[PDB]
């Protein structure tokens, strides 16, 4: 199996124990680690923040520490939107500039691959074309790196890509049997998969339904959405499944009322490090359970879940991701990718169970603890 690990170039920015720096990350703990995000000029990749270069330099140093380690560079992400990828894949002039600086950039700082995070083909604004057209991009690209190779005489780049678990999304989003046979691994973001925006309590990366998910609700879980991609073209072996380090959390309409599907009456409150609305961190939760909060597990979909007040969080813990890994070893899927690294206990302080212990469950539970260093 991979373990494959997104690093945020944001984190830097919180504060005190939050401040997560690619040093921070142990060389040892995963197969793979992202680089999130890259951004786009003219048609062409750039950095975001003013340190990236001092970054994908320590970023890429752990290499150094593992010689086993491979790491790719990601380009888009959620707030990014459409925009930059429509009008870069509308004509084969901006894919072949786009893909030339894709080339030139990855080299340049020593990445071993490319993290597709396009939010999404077909939707949020991208028009029904770019379907195909993220086909496109993506085979002009596999095949670009498949002819630099010959060049310059090394292996190739990688190319990956991050994709939707919502299954309109999917449909109107993925050509999946022509898209998966140029893609090395499929990222499915399997998680967000519930919160505040639908008006009841739910969790954040279910594994299965809950007994009440009937109609378009039956989707909404890891197990139906990496069963569809599967189905409809993507090689078991590619996809890899998608495990979050954070929780999403509500506003409870009544505090005696705190079961799955629960009435809430907003997003939950943002945490003091992370600072996202509705959204905690894992380290964050741990806070939160440390300080009394009530526990639940959700047994149907193999979740934890807490609550406290009028604030109730749907999350993942030590239990959970081990009972995901062991399915994804039963359902013989290529691997984990973990959003985020630095969401995870990095340090240890917080919930107590030695540093990284999600994704230190993710390792061990994989059978890559005994990999080499
Ligand atoms: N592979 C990949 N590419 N893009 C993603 N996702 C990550 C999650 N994201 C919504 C929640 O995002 C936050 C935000 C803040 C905090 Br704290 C925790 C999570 C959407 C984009 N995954």
């Amino acid at each position: 199996y991979q373990l494959t690990c997104y690093f945020t170039n944001w984190a830097q920015y919180r504060p005190g124990l939050g401040r997560f720096m690619p040093d921070d990350i142990n060389p040892c703990l995963c197969t793979h680690l992202i680089y999130a995000f890259a951004g786009m000029q003219n048609n062409e990749i750039t950095t975001i923040e003013w340190n990236d270069v001092t970054l994908y330099q320590a970023f890429n140093g752990l290499k150094n520490k593992n010689s086993q380690l491979k790491t790719l560079l990601a380009i888009g992400g959620w707030n990014f939107g459409t925009a930059p990828f429509t009008a870069m894949v509308s004509t084969p002039e901006n894919r072949q500039t786009f893909i030339t600086s894709v080339i030139k950039f990855l080299r340049q700082y020593e990445f071993d691959g490319l993290d597709f995070d396009w939010e999404y083909p077909g939707s949020r604004g991208s028009p029904p074309q770019d379907k195909h057209l993220f086909t496109v991009l993506v085979q002009e690209m596999r095949e670009a790196f498949e002819q630099e190779a010959k060049q310059i005489n090394k292996p190739r780049l990688m190319v990956t890509a991050a994709v939707a678990a919502g299954i309109s999304n999917i449909q109107s989003g993925y050509e999946i049997p022509q898209l998966s046979q140029y893609l090395d691994y499929i990222h499915v973001m399997t998680y967000d998969l519930h919160g505040s925006w639908e008006g009841y309590t739910g969790e954040n990366s279910p594994l299965y339904k809950y007994p009440t998910d009937t109609g378009s609700n039956a989707y909404l879980n890891v197990d139906y959405v990496m069963n569809y991609w599967k189905d409809n073209g993507a090689p078991a072996e590619k996809l890899i499944v998608g495990f979050p380090t954070y929780g999403h959390n509500f506003i409870l309409s009544n505090p005696s009322n705190t079961g799955i599907g629960a009435p809430t009456s907003g997003a939950g409150p943002a945490g003091p490090y992370a600072k996202e609305s509705g959204i905690w961190a894992y380290y964050e939760i741990c806070t939160f359970l440390k300080n009394g909060a009530t526990q639940g597990w959700d047994a149907p979909q193999e979740v934890p879940y807490a609550y406290q007040g009028n604030v109730w969080v749907g999350y993942d813990n030590v239990k959970s991701f081990d009972i995901k890994a062991q399915w994804l070893k039963h359902n013989k899927f290529g691997g984990a990718m973990v959003w985020a690294i630095d969401l995870d206990d990095f340090t240890g302080t917080f919930c107590n169970q030695g540093k990284f212990p999600l994704i230190s469950t993710l390792k061990k539970a994989l059978g890559l603890q005994s990999a080499s260093c």
